[PDB]
């Protein structure tokens, strides 16, 4: 996986006094550099399955317009992390967004199940940059996630969750009129 | 078919100084008067499709109004012709309307099916036109052309797709209850 | 006159059980069918009309209007003996439209004058209808065709018949100035 | 004519890097200039023959205001162009704007076939402009062409065609009261 | 300077019984019919000027929007003088308008002085044409002066005045920032 | 420059029968994913741009604004384009977005430059793409740029044009003052 990847990428290579710096460690900043950069993965790969879903031999009009949704929210939690990378005296560094992994989803419930595996992807990285903020006593940027990202996230992954089992109960992805029914009644 | 067989005929068939003509040369005016006659059927084979399926032994309320609505739409693109036909300075040459190939059409996906052959058909017949207007170095007929036909011509032709893709992937012709829920959700 | 050949075509050119139908015989079905195509054919005559008046060498707008709207209303009787033939059980049978006889009208006063026949000649067929349904004990229909055309085909005559009056006593056709000024006043 | 001398004129006489410059040829340019020139002089006549039908002894008030609001048109048209001339990044160049050749106009009908021939002249040099952009692969240009004046151009003619051929056949210009009325219905 | 050659040309080159004409003699007319050509001659200035601004080396707005509102008051006030030339039963007389005498303007600043110049022999004219009128004992002219242009006149001359010394006072031309800050304040 | 590089890839390397498909040449196909790519990296540049201005050392508000709004409407345009190789037939081949060249951008007029150039390169891309529309006889993709693209890269190039006109010729880069007040009064 790409993301794997990027996540295990040394903190070295995401690096470039100010008269606002107080209390923040580089270690932090480095950190705030690389999720920037999974952030904006993650909408590039929502704008992907959003434009599979739009073709003419595939027709599913609502789950396109979920997806779209989702890959804007990816971009404005982008903007938001650098905005607070601004607001603490630290400077951004910016690196190239990679293609996603996927090219063909083949269904709506095999597409369900790779944005779940996703969201649990950015959960785990979102846990252990807490768990460094608290390394380093920096009360600030602790609030700062707790208060932003973990409850959407465990939101976020159990409607996924919801959406699988009840594509799988009723008879997916073998039965067409299943999916139909489902982009009218659910997504719609 | 007889659209092949109108569309196939010599320009020395569609003809008949006014103080208005300029730049306007005889084979566009014949070529003019032929696409008129092909609109015009193409009106009179969506009426009897919506017709059809207003019988007591079909009995898709949906379906008859959608394909009503089509007719009406190619009546207006058949009297916006003549408009145009009558500011250029040339004159209108009318021909026998030709009656339906099909009589029965035997479900909703046939119908379906029908109507994306021949919508195909008449943008086959657009850009003919519009390169014969290339040749003769007119840019207001081209201009015409490009404006008011080539994009709804692709639109339509997307949206048909869908529709027989959708048709297909519910279970029809077999399954009477698939053209059932699509007439109710999809087309209602 | 098209007319007259359409009109007195046997009935066995017109024909192709329901669980709907209820005495309603083969004669009136055909006949149904003939009045259909007769319609059809007044509408074209009337669109033909109304762009020779929109020419730049005639050019008289309200003129070219009125005889629009009459065509339009032509193609909605049609429409409405279709849905009858549903209702009854019968079956639709479709035939070619033919060209109108006259090619250019030549003033004001003689297109009024073709409407005038050509109303007289449509009146005269549903008479031959209704004599035909009364010989067969058919109520239904009597009553239908009483309710929906008698009255509105004696009001027509009248009118057409007023407009020619009002015509030729102010001096047309030779006089392009009383032409003008009924366009302005009387369709205006 | 006047306006054949100006419109036969060596682009070489039409001329005087920005920063703004890109895919803008010099004879386009020249072109333009010459085109700006055309503009103003139309504007020019339409502004005699208005203030002609204000005389004492010709007397016809919508004439006036007919062909008063046909000078601000032109001139406006002018504008447009060298606000064109200014976003390409080209420099304008002016020149005399030359006397109109009539003085006299004696009647409405001949002014309304004037106003004609100035138009389709109008119209053929626009042509020329066009195949001169197409001529140097210049689509912003063509683009322009087309959507800001063709068909305007088109529509002009058709209404001068249908007033020239409303004034001849009630008589005019021999008889005062063809001219009389015609203000008051038609202009009016 | 094209203002003085057109001013000082003789009142025989600007001519060609009316049931209304009283009291209004021959040097008059030619002397509005000269009148009336230097009106358009400022119009066109104006125009020069306005786009001038528009470049996109130049870029001020507020600038080219002023003298283009003072290019249509100019037009104004030709038709009100050709207005007149009718009301008292004369005739009018065309010529040709010449181009501007500059090509470039420069700065803001020295477009203002010409302005100012311009302005200052328009009323010089407006001053000669008075008395002419009382040398000839015609009050309605001198009262038609004196109530439309003096004033108007004095007005517009204070105002240009107070442009130009506020525009040297800050420092213009060679600070572009005092023509900035100009642009904002004075005329925005 | 990296907008170089991708620019001249071959067409091979932008590849992957619809029942959609018309007139759709493979060439056409593969030349619209490059330029959606093209797209994506222009909006990354400008939200690099507009976070760069957000800096505490740098600290101009309506800069950062004015580029953010950039960079929206720049993904708009990539998503207009992957609806129409949907719309066609094709199919959407995607690859990574590569970072941006410039790390610091040094002064307002340094970056208005920078998105000056950006622009003529886009515009640059834009003009080839429809010489090898117009290479194949498809007229609907040739409308499709005309109308969509061509006079709104040139207003915008006119636009920067302007605006750095107006910095240099109020003293920047040297002087801060300079840029404060154009923060103020044009972007504010």
């Amino acid at each position: 996986d790409s993301f794997q990847v990027i996540k295990n990428s040394p903190l070295s290579e995401w690096l470039i006094t100010s008269q606002v710096r107080q209390n923040y460690h580089q270690d932090s900043e480095a950190a705030i550099n690389r999720q920037i950069n999974l952030e904006l993965y993650a909408s590039y790969v929502y704008l992907s399955m959003s434009y599979y879903f739009d073709r003419d031999d595939v027709a599913l009009k609502n789950f396109a317009k979920y997806f779209l949704h989702q890959s804007h929210e990816e971009r404005e939690h982008a903007e938001k992390l650098m905005k607070l990378q601004n607001q603490r005296g630290g400077r951004i560094f910016l690196q190239d967004i990679q293609k996603p992994d996927c090219d063909d989803w083949e269904s709506g419930l095999n597409a369900m199940e790779c944005a779940l595996h996703l969201e649990k992807n950015v959960n785990q990285s979102l846990l252990e940059l807490h768990k460094l903020a608290t390394d380093k006593n920096d009360p600030h940027l602790c609030d700062f996630i707790e208060t932003h990202y973990l409850n959407e996230q465990v939101k976020a992954i159990k409607e996924l969750g919801d959406h699988v089992t009840n594509l799988r109960k009723m008879g997916a992805p073998e039965s067409g009129l299943a999916e139909y029914l489902f982009d009218k009644h659910t997504l719609g």
